[PDB]
């Protein structure tokens, strides 16, 4: 998985994520209208008046289990895979806001309007994992963005770490700090045409474009994707209209896409970019394409009786 | 630019390309019916009854100048940029079949039914480059594929080189031999899960997928792209239906796409994958998407009257 | 800087380090005999009966300021550069063993016989940096080894971290954890002859030796040296005599040597491997060569009235 | 194997090589006085009065078979392994000067005073490889240097290639052209301190020296070694005295030495830098150290009577 955020000139949110796995089924654009009543697993609180939210997910037990989701005030949250690092308490803590790991995305998008607001509340959050005997625990870290900035939430054995994500990108393992240090290896990688230069008597020139970018890794490991996407996000020229920012988003992501055959998982199955989802706060629209179909599909929030009362789950 | 060929299990051709540049030239899907009368610039001969052809290209002086094209009999060709290496005579040679560099793709698609045929005729072909005030010579090499195999044509100052392209992939500079040697650097790159090993007492394990692929370059240089796409094409699992094979084609070419901001050219503009086109002989359909719109559009030779006699530019 | 440790069959200590900087002067093989009276800066304690120690260093104020040193019972300590990470209190803590940063090497080698012993005492050590107004603080981390194992001492803002160094190598920045995670990128690098393999129809073979090792970085940055030396240390065959282990040591180090012209520091001067020092516990001998002279010089402890009373400083 | 040439500011030759292999052949320092009578195997002509020569090699049938050697007039030559590419006729060609592959180094050192002279004569040289039951042909290429410049001789199935070696370096396979193209991948690798830059809001800085050199491969493959040593040789600051230049030579060759355990050959043995030799025309001295002993031994032509008439193997 890979998440990405950036902005336009008018401080609109563009937030996007790859969902990378061997296979997926049943997930859907899923609307949680303002009229839906939501009972929080461990009686965490929330706004008297909930935000409309849209995202990609499944409904388990008439609750929306979001991979990623965004609200009508430009705030977006994606959960990404983090086993080996992610580590949670299994009991609520008295006098903290106790949020079940799977509702966390919904919670943050129902109740907050900015990263500022989210970050502030996190200071008193416990992220409870409820263990199911047959079912393996979801072990994630979270990329959260609005039109100004992103943060990274890494709950681990030693506690909850909330990072300012100055490169506006996230992947998988290992820790955010590691990835940030690692970037420094690549600090000389450039998008400029390679300047002619000499080694002794030998004149070196670039065949063409991309030579200054040499040193960037091209494998689909988590750290390499982190670096490649960080580079691409940071060097993509600012855009100023919706069409171009959604293009930006989707090209940026998928610059670290996982193609069939590239890379097997632990079980010997090839990991693939099964879908790419995005959110625009300019249009409060969610977008999506899949491995089987690159045509981007849009899901305007205003489409969408947000004053309604039940989860809507839209197919195709 | 990048070219890719593979088959399915029924000997059908899947062939396609990325056209990387800073600006479009007005190219379009371009049908050349069998009834179109074509007079080869240097009087190269031809099939009594030409093959139908479709491709992406431009009309200049009522001649189709294809970037890439394919015929009804499963043969496809792309021209890719090759300055610094491509070098041609400007005058026909007596006794040879003299083919203008710009008509070469049309010429092959129209007159040959297989790579065997083409390869055979190339032994008596001269590739002639017309000087045009005060445009620069177009200095390309060509990737040619059918259901069985691909070849590479590099006409250079030392003569015409025709290579068997065992990796079914082509990029830009330098020579084909260079690239094939270069691959050997990456022969330990693996799509398998990296297995646990120790350095001294330190046990090393992979975070997850893609660590075995570590070593593959991630930049958009010509050689880096050749290696990435060769890898990707050689590891992608064989597929058995049109839609999976088209998806295979496009994701494969996506693995080496150029994203805005990655790499400037010599004029200071970013090189980008403006479009990606493809061909299936199963369906005799041409496919295409663009930087602006990843939705793949199809253009079946069926939907056009190949008995007709005029050039058809199809706007999209 | 780079430190290295390994062992033979008979559990003798081999410990070595590169000293890397633009220039050095006045350092010397320096013997601290058992008869020298040592007044510890902050009244840290120590054995009634001190270990003989030998090392490379300078004497400031009739005290031995050791770069690296080793004792007569096979324990060795090297300090390596760590600015940006290393961070110390400037006042002694009551009821801890307070050890001045510059005496730390001497302290550990005067008073301990094993890594076990050192590690145990560290649990109650404060590492005080005394600031001198003109003089910039020495900001190091420490590689410590005996014939069984090595540890790494990183005193930083958040406290003292003492790592088990399972790869038996240390360099400079960033943190030991980072370096350990980073190694995982290289876990497929092999010393085996690259097995012939095929990408599609194309057969790939190795030109010769070293192809399986491709993916190892070759620059002289701290992280790259860490990886390169870790690989070389872990893959070097065990040796069983002194000559061969000192060879092992010195080849291993210097596999990450810094050559003039390679790499400028912050001040624009080239960083070089100015000397390489080592220690054998089989012979309680210290060895050394320099940039200007690769001939290894030996300094047998028994040479060397260790029951004497003053620092000896041996030149050439 | 690796070869290196540079000068000082007075036009003197500094020339040397790493001989990488699994096992020694019994080579020694080997003096060939002007009085030694030599009958070229295929009757190649020669200077009326031959140049004195010293080198490292073996005596077989009372003929000196040099790995490398140099003459009193500042000209040096090394043979380096080149199987897969080196290919020779086995019979002399009428009218050419036919030189046995094993006598080629002796032959050049004896008869020529400069690279200009040699290059000139190579236009009429045939390199002949004697079949020997049931030894394998020695399949080398040659690096030839004086005070001004180096050339590379690659006799292959398509003919004899003589290259101007503008980087003053040579390794093994593949062809020289390959390597020179390959260098262009690394044209942004810098010995400068990597300067602070930002990716988005993330400020990237270097830990210290060597981050600008990031991208240089660290493995001991032939191509990786060519790139590392080309880099190192081209960036090493010009030096002006014998000792600094010899130190320059040896550290430069050390940057691509093979350490035990790094890389197996096809027989399963580790390839190692068995010895490193060098030459100075300033002093007409040959230099050498070995895997076992990094102390550099000198062998001045002065200390031998070049008017004598017998081969002198000097044991070390």
């Amino acid at each position: 998985c890979t998440g990405v955020r950036f902005s336009d000139d008018e401080g609109n949110t563009y937030f996007g994520r790859n969902l990378d796995w061997s296979f997926s089924y049943g997930e859907t654009i899923l609307v949680t209208p303002r009229g839906y009543h939501y009972d929080t697993v461990f009686g965490a609180g929330g706004k008297a008046k909930p935000n409309a939210v849209i995202g990609v997910g499944v409904v388990m037990a008439d609750r929306p289990m979001y991979f990623d989701c965004a609200n009508e005030h430009g705030l977006a949250i994606a959960g990404l895979n983090f086993p080996g690092y992610a580590s949670f308490v299994h009991e609520p803590v008295e006098g903290t806001e106790n949020v079940a790991t799977f509702e966390f995305p919904l919670w943050v998008a129902r109740n907050f309007d900015s990263v500022d607001e989210v970050e502030e509340t996190l200071r008193n959050v416990t992220l409870v994992s409820q263990i199911v005997p047959g079912q393996q625990e979801s072990l994630l870290h979270w990329f959260i963005g609005d039109g100004k900035r992103s943060i990274v939430v890494e709950q681990m054995a030693d506690g909850m770490h909330v990072h300012h994500d100055d490169v506006d990108v996230l992947t998988n393992q290992p820790t955010f700090d590691f990835h940030m240090e690692n970037l420094r290896n690549y600090m000389c990688v450039s998008n400029e045409m390679a300047e002619p230069t000499s080694w002794g008597k030998a004149s070196l020139t670039a065949w063409g474009a991309g030579v200054g970018m040499h040193g960037i890794p091209g494998d689909v490991s988590s750290p390499s994707r982190f670096v490649r996407v960080a580079y691409t996000n940071a060097h993509y020229p600012q855009q100023n209209d919706e069409a171009a920012n959604v293009s930006r988003l989707f090209h940026t992501l998928g610059s670290v896409q996982m193609v069939d055959g590239m890379a097997k998982m632990g079980d010997g199955q090839f990991e693939r970019t099964l879908f790419t989802s995005g959110y625009s706060s300019k249009t409060n629209t969610y977008y999506m394409n899949t491995y089987d179909d690159p045509a981007i599909r849009s899901y305007a929030m205003a489409d969408y009786d947000m004053d309604s009362s039940e989860l809507i789950s839209v197919a195709r």
